């Protein structure tokens, strides 16, 4: 209505962004933003990380992002079926069988899919 | 000037997007998340009846948002609630590893590999 992003939600740059409340592993929390007619969170460089890091005030808490370890093709990809295209995540940790990309205020971890953290959906203002 | 965005369809208070191209049930959800959408959620048998009258083609299944959860065994739908309900009469086996499909005419159980067309929605 009055705003670009709906209630609850957080304008930043070209996107409305939803940081959970609560905690869920990795494909309930794609579920989720699809139920919220939303993505998982996609990273397009360096300079949106640390401005979506710039949003948390809590430098312990994770959160999932649409990003996972496909197995069959050993690299991360996205949930929009690309592949990670350059090293502006600074990954920390394993890539291997059932990971999952999470991030902090500080950092972006390798974490197991099954772990139960919060999450990040988008809703695009202005899509490529 | 209507509801629904180019491409989709209007049916009741939804916009349908109706796949032309094929992937298992997880891409697909991957799919209708990408496309800030949700995977076909069915609410009642006059809702599905509905949606079956616009699939024109009596072979074609389509996925919709509703899978096996192991940990649960039962049918869940991706917006959390248990499907606790008859009104798919859902054919085949409740087992692991199946996903949920439609026709024209049924409601089908699949391995969620099994790569066929699937149903996003958006809410009007
Ligand atoms: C998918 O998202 C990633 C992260 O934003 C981006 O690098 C990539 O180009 C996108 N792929 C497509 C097909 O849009
Ligand atoms: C990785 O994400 C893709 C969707 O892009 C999906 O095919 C699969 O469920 C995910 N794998 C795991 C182990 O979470
Ligand atoms: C989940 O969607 C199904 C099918 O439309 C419906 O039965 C159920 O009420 C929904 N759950 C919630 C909390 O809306
Ligand atoms: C079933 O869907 C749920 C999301 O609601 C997800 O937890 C899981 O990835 C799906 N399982 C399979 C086997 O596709």
């Amino acid at each position: 209505g009055l705003l670009n992003c709906p209630i609850y939600w957080q304008q930043l740059r070209e996107k409305c962004l939803l940081f959970s409340h609560t905690v869920n592993p990795w494909n309930n929390s794609l579920a989720d933003c699809s139920t919220k007619e939303s993505s998982l969170l996609l990273i397009r460089d360096k300079d949106e990380l640390i401005h979506t890091q710039n949003l948390i005030r809590d430098k312990a808490i994770l959160f999932w992002i649409g990003l996972n370890f496909s197995l069959s093709e050993k690299n991360w990809k996205w949930i929009n079926g690309s592949f990670l295209n350059s090293n502006d995540l600074e990954i920390r940790g394993d890539a291997k069988e059932n990971s999952c990309i999470s991030i902090s205020q500080t950092s972006v971890y390798s974490e197991y899919c099954s772990t139960e953290i919060r999450w990040i959906c988008q809703k695009e203002l202005t899509p490529v």
